[PDB]
C-alpha cells in the first residue's frame, strides 16, 4: 500500500481518516457536507481511489450505503455532519442493525470542549444511536484515529455484521498528527468469542437426523447470503426442499423445483405447509421472527429443529431447538457436504414420498393473481420484468405490497440480487439502495421495484442519479394509496379509510402526483403505461434506453397480497381468498 | 367539554387517546399511518374536531408540528407508527429541544410483549430519544393514557417549552377501558421547582443599574417571543437600543430607529459593536450560544451583565452575570414597567449619547449588498418581497446563506413571523414549517423563503401543500450550491470544491434540477426568474395568484453573508469585505 504522506510528516486528522479508509480498502464513500465535517470532505478530493457519491439528502447517503453493502458483500461508508446531518443517519443505521447489514458510518462532531454545552449543530449522537448500532465510538483523541477505524470495520463485517458509528471532533479534524497503522485492536472479548469452526461431531449429529426423518424442511434466511455454493451441494446431496425469508430469497435459485420459495405471513401455502408438518426443521442464518413463525407454540410444532446461527444471542431466544451450532453457515454446510459424500450410499436418502406430497400442494394452492379487463396487475408487471431481464437483475424495493410482490414474482438466481428493508421495513429505501447497488455494480440491470407512498419519501435521489450518470430503472407500481395500510383496513376495519389515500381528493380520478414530472425536473426519460397489452413494450423499452429510466405502471388499488396469516396466528388461520373490490 | 361516549362506556385505548387530545384543546394533528398506529388513524377519523394533516415523509410530518407550534404559541402534535416512522421523527424532536419548541410526539409502538424481541419494525424509541427530548414515555397500561397525554402537554408548554413523546404499545390502543379524567399529575419535582413570580427587590436592583449605566444594550432572544408588548413598553420607557438573536426576531420591531437588529456571526456591525462596549447588558430570554458570543471572555467584557431566563439551568452556563432573575421574562418586564412609570421623573434616563454613537456605526457599517448587471441579488429579492408584503407575511427559511438574508432583510413586526431552525440548524425544515404556519394561520401571508440544497430535501411535501389546498408561497433563492458550506471554502480552503455543487456537472450552465417540474408534478403554479427587473412583477404575481406557488429566484453563487465573525473569534476580528468572484 502507497501513501501519499512520507512516514515521518505530520498531517491532518481528516486525513489519516481518508487513508484509514483506502487502507481498508474502501473505494466509495456516501458524503453530504456540512460545518462538522468540512476537513473531511477536503481531504476527500485529495484521495484519488475513493469517490464520493453525493446524496440530496443524508437518509438517501445511509439507504444508498446499504444497497452499496447488501448488493456487493463489502460494507457501505456513509458520512454526514454533525446535529442534523447525524440524526438524519438515524433511520438506516436501525435498519441497517435490524437486517445485519455491514455498515461504518462517520460524522463530523463539534470541538470536543464545545461537547455537551448544546453547542451550534451539536447532538449526541453517540447516545441517541447506542442502541440502533452494533457498537459507536467518540473519537477523542487524533492518535486513535487509525486504530478507531480498523475496529469499526472490522466489527462491522466480521460475526453477525451490523452498522459501527464513528464520531469525530471537528478539533480532531485538524490536529496534525503522524498515524501509526502498526496498532493492536482492542476488542479482546469480542474476539475471544468469535465463533469457532464448527466440530465434526455436531455436524455428524445432523447428518443423523437428516436419515432418521421422513419431512425435513430447509428454512433458509439472510445468514446464508455467502453460502449459496455450499446450500446447493448440501441440496443436491439430500434432496430437501427449501423455504425461504424475505432475507433469504435468491440462496437456492427459486426457479428450481426444489424451492418453496418464501414461508411467512405472505408466504406461499405450500413453504408454510411444509413447515407445519415437518419432523425435522433446518433452521440456517435464520432468527425466528414473527413474521415467519405466527404464534410461537404452533410453528413447526411436530419438528425436530437444527438451528445454525453465527450469534449465540439468537440461539434459543423465540423458538428452543432441539439441536445447536453456534458459528458461519457457510462451514457448517462444507463439514456435512463432505460427510455426506462419504456415506452417500450408506445413507440412501431418498425424500420422494414427502418432495411429492408438498409438489400436490404447490399444484392446488400455487401463486396466483385476478386479471380485470385491460387494468395491470401489478403481480404480472414483475413477472414480466422477471422474464425480460431473464432473473439477471438486482431489485431493490420500498415497503408494503409491491414489496410483497416482488419478493412473490421475481426469480431470484443468486442471492445479493434482492434488496429490501426486511426487520425494520423502511419505507423510501428502494430508490437510494439501487443508487448503491449500481455503484457497487456498475454492469448490472438494477431496477427499483417501488410503491408510489415510498418513491416520493425519498424522491430527491433523483437528482443524485442523473447527476452521477447510474443506469438506475424504476419500476413504479402506482396505486394511489398506502396498499399495505389500506389492504389491512379492509380486513380488519370494514374498508375505513384513515388517511391512506396518497391522490387528490379534489381531483380523484387524475393521478397525483405526475411521477414523469419529477423525473422530468432531474432529466430522467419517462413514461407511463395503463394498459396491460402496453406493458411488455413499456419495460422494453425502459430496460433499452440506457441510462436512468422511470416507468410509471397504474394499477388498480384494491388488489391485495395473499397468500395472508394473520398476526400472531397459526397455518389454520390463512386467507387465501378475497381483496377490496365490491 | 363534550365527549362522544356516555361516561360508563368502555372503548378502545386509541379512542381515549383521541379523546385526551380534544380535552387539551387540539383542533390539528400531522399523522403518517404505519401498522402499529392503525388504531390511533380508525380513531382520530372518528373525532369532528381535530384534522390530520397527512405529510408525505413523517421528517415532514414534524418539521409541519413545529412551524404550526412556531408561528402560533400552541403545541405542535405529530403522530408516527413504531420503528421507521418512529425513526424519521428524530431530526424533529431534536430541533424542538434545541430550539425550545413546545411538541408533542406520538408513536404507536409494537404490543407490550413483543418489546425488546427484535420485532417487526420495533425500535426502542424511547432509548433512542431520551437526550433529544425535554421527556419521554412509554405508555404501560391503557388506565394510564390520560394522566400521561396530561403530563406531556404540560411539560411541552410550561417552564423552557419543549418536545415530549409518547410511545404507545399496540395492545394499549386496542384495550377498552373506562378512561378517568380526574387523575393528578406526577410530577412533584418538576412542579415545585416551577419559577416563581419575581421578586420586587431583584426587579429594583435591575432599574437602579439602568440608571447608573451610560452604555446599555437589550440582548433579546427566543424567550422574548410571547413579551412583545412588554418589551415595547420597557424599551418606550428606557429608551435603551435592542439587539436581537436569530430566534428573538421580531420581538422588538426591526423597522424601528431602536432597533440593532441581529446580533452573533452574521449580524450587524453595529449590534455587535454595542455589546461590544456596553457597561450593561439586559440579556432577556437568551442563551449565550457560541453563534452570538464568540470567544467568551472578550463577549461583553466591560458590561454589567443582566441575565433573565425560566431556565436555571442556563443562568451562568456560559457567561456568568452580575444579576440573575430566575422566571418568565413577561413578568419581569411587567414589573420593570411599573417601576419605570413611577419614578420616571425620579430617575430621569437618557441614552441619547450612547444612542447617538451607535447610530453613527449605523451609517458607517449598514447592511450592504453588491450588484452585478441584470442578475439578481438575493439580499434584493427578499427586500422587494418585505416590501410587497408589507412585512406582515409569515416567513420559514431552509439553513444556510438564503437563512441569513432572510434574517437580514426582511423586517419582522411581531414576533412569530419568522419560523427558522436556529440550534440544530435542519436543511429541509422551511417547506413543512410553511405547511403547519399555513394551517395553524389559514388567513395569513405564508412564504417559504428556501436555498435550493434544503428545498429539495423535503420536496415531496409538495404532495401535501396541493391536496391540503394550502396557499404556501415558495421563494426559492437558487444558487446552485450548498451556499454557507461554499462560502466556509471560499475563505478558509481557497475555494477548493468538496461536493458543494447542486447542478449537474455533464450540462454545467443549465440550472439543475428543474424546480419547476416538481411544482408541476404537484398540480402548482410556478415561474423562473432570471433578471432583477422581472424581479417586482414575478413576486407580485406569486402573491397574487390565490393557492400555493413557486418562484424559482436565480442568483449568482459567489455572493457572500457579511458581516462575519470566524467561530471563536472577537469584535475585532469581524469580516465586513469580499466574496467569491474572481
Ligand atoms: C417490511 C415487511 C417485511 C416482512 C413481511 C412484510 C413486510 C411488509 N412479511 C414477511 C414474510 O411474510 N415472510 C418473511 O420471511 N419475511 C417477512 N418480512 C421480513 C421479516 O420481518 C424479517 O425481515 C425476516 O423474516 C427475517 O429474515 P431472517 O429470518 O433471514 O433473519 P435476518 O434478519 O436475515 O438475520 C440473519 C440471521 O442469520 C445470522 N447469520 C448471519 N450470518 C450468518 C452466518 N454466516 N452463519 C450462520 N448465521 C448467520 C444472524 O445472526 C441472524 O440471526
Ligand atoms: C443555522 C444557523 C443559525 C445561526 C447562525 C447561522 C446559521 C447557519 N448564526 C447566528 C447569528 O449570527 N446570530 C444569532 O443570533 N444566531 C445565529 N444562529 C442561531 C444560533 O445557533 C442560536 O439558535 C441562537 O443564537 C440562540 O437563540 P437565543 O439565544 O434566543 O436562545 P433560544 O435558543 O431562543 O432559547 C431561548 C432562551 O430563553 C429561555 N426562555 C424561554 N422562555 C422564557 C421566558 N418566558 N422567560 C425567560 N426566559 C425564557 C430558554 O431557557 C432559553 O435559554
Ligand atoms: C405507510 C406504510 C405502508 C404503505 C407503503 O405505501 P406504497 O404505496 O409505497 O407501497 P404499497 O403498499 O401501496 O405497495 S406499509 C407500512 C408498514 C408495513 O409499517 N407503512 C407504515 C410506514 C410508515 N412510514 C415508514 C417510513 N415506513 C413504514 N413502513
Ligand atoms: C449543507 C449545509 C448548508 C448549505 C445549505 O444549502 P442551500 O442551497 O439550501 O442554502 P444556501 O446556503 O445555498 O443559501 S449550510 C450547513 C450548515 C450551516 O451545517 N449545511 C450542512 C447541513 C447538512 N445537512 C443538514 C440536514 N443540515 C445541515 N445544516
Ligand atoms: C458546526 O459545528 C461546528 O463546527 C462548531 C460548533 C460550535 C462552535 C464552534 C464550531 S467550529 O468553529 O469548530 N466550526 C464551525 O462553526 N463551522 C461552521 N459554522 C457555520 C457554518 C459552516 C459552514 N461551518
Ligand atoms: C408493526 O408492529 C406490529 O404491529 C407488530 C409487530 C410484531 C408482532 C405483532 C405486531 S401486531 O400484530 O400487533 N400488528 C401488526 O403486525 N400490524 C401490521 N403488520 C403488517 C402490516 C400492517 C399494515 N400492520
Ligand atoms: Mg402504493
Ligand atoms: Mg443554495
Amino acid at each position: 500500500f502507497i501513501s501519499r504522506f512520507a512516514p515521518d510528516q505530520p498531517r491532518k486528522g481528516a486525513d489519516i481518516l481518508v487513508e484509514a479508509l483506502e487502507r481498508q480498502g474502501v473505494e466509495t464513500v456516501f458524503a453530504y457536507p456540512g460545518g462538522a465535517s468540512m476537513e473531511i470532505h477536503q481531504a476527500l478530493t485529495r484521495s484519488s481511489s475513493i469517490r464520493n457519491v453525493l446524496p440530496r439528502h443524508e437518509q438517501g447517503g445511509v439507504f444508498a450505503a446499504e444497497g452499496y453493502a447488501r448488493s456487493s458483500g463489502k460494507p457501505g461508508i456513509c458520512i454526514a455532519t454533525s446535529g442534523p446531518g447525524a440524526t438524519n443517519l438515524v433511520s438506516g443505521l436501525a435498519d441497517a442493525l435490524l437486517d445485519s447489514v455491514p455498515l461504518v458510518a462517520i460524522t463530523g462532531q463539534v470541538p470536543r470542549r464545545m461537547i455537551g454545552t448544546d453547542a451550534f449543530q451539536e447532538t449526541p449522537i453517540v447516545e441517541v444511536t447506542r442502541s440502533i448500532t452494533k457498537h459507536n465510538y467518540l473519537v477523542m483523541d487524533v492518535e486513535d484515529i487509525p486504530r478507531i477505524i480498523e475496529e469499526a470495520f472490522f466489527l462491522a463485517t466480521s460475526g453477525r455484521p451490523g452498522p459501527v458509528l464513528v464520531d469525530v471532533p471537528k478539533d480532531i479534524q485538524q490536529q496534525l498528527a503522524i498515524p501509526n497503522w502498526e496498532q493492536a485492536m482492542r476488542l479482546p472479548g469480542y474476539m475471544s468469542r468469535m465463533p469457532k469452526p464448527p466440530e465434526d461431531s455436531h455436524l455428524e449429529q445432523i447428518v443423523r437426523l437428516i436419515s432418521e426423518s421422513k419431512k425435513p424442511v430447509l428454512y433458509v434466511g439472510g445468514g446464508c447470503l455467502n453460502s449459496s455454493d455450499e446450500l446447493g451441494r448440501f441440496v443436491e446431496l439430500t434432496g430437501i426442499p427449501v423455504a425461504t425469508t424475505l432475507m433469504g430469497l435468491g440462496s437456492y435459485p427459486c426457479d428450481d423445483e426444489l424451492s418453496l420459495h418464501m414461508l411467512g405471513m405472505h408466504g406461499t401455502v405450500y413453504a408454510n405447509y411444509a413447515v407445519e408438518h415437518s419432523d425435522l426443521l433446518l433452521a440456517f442464518g435464520v432468527r425466528f421472527d414473527d413474521r415467519v413463525t405466527g404464534k410461537l407454540e404452533a410453528f413447526a410444532s411436530r419438528a425436530k429443529i437444527v438451528h445454525i446461527d453465527i450469534d449465540s444471542a439468537e440461539i434459543g431466544k423465540n423458538k428452543t431447538p432441539h439441536v445447536s451450532v453456534c458459528g458461519d453457515v457457510k462451514l457448517a454446510l462444507q463439514g456435512m457436504n463432505k460427510v455426506l459424500e462419504n456415506r452417500a450410499e450408506e445413507l440412501k436418502l431418498d425424500f420422494g414420498v414427502w418432495r411429492n406430497e408438498l409438489n400436490v400442494q404447490k399444484q392446488k394452492f400455487p401463486l396466483s393473481f385476478k386479471t380485470f379487463g385491460e387494468a395491470i396487475p401489478p403481480q404480472y408487471a414483475i413477472k414480466v420484468l422477471d422474464e425480460l431481464t431473464d432473473g439477471k437483475a438486482i431489485i431493490s424495493t420500498g415497503v408494503g405490497q409491491h414489496q410483497m410482490w416482488a419478493a412473490q414474482f421475481y426469480n431470484y438466481k443468486k442471492p445479493r440480487q434482492w434488496l429490501s428493508s426486511g426487520g425494520l421495513g423502511a419505507m423510501g429505501f428502494g430508490l437510494p439502495a439501487a443508487i448503491g447497488a449500481s455503484v457497487a455494480n456498475p454492469d448490472a440491470i438494477v431496477v427499483d421495484i417501488d410503491g408510489d407512498g415510498s418513491f416520493i419519501m425519498n424522491v430527491q435521489e433523483l437528482a443524485t442519479i442523473r447527476v452521477e450518470n447510474l443506469p438506475v430503472k424504476v419500476l413504479l407500481l402506482n396505486n394511489q394509496h398506502l396498499g399495505m395500510v389500506m389492504q389491512w383496513e379492509d380486513r380488519f376495519y370494514k374498508a375505513n379509510r384513515a388517511h391512506t389515500f396518497l391522490g387528490d381528493p379534489a381531483q380523484e380520478d387524475e393521478i397525483f402526483p405526475n411521477m414523469l414530472l419529477f423525473a422530468a425536473a432531474c432529466g430522467i426519460p419517462a413514461a407511463r403505461v395503463t394498459k396491460k397489452a402496453d406493458l411488455r413494450e413499456a419495460i422494453q423499452t425502459m430496460l433499452d434506453t440506457p441510462g436512468p429510466y422511470l416507468l410509471d405502471v397504474i394499477c388498480p388499488h384494491q388488489e391485495h397480497v395473499l397468500p395472508m396469516i394473520p398476526s400472531g396466528g397459526t397455518f389454520n388461520d390463512v386467507i387465501t381468498e378475497g381483496d377490496g373490490r365490491i
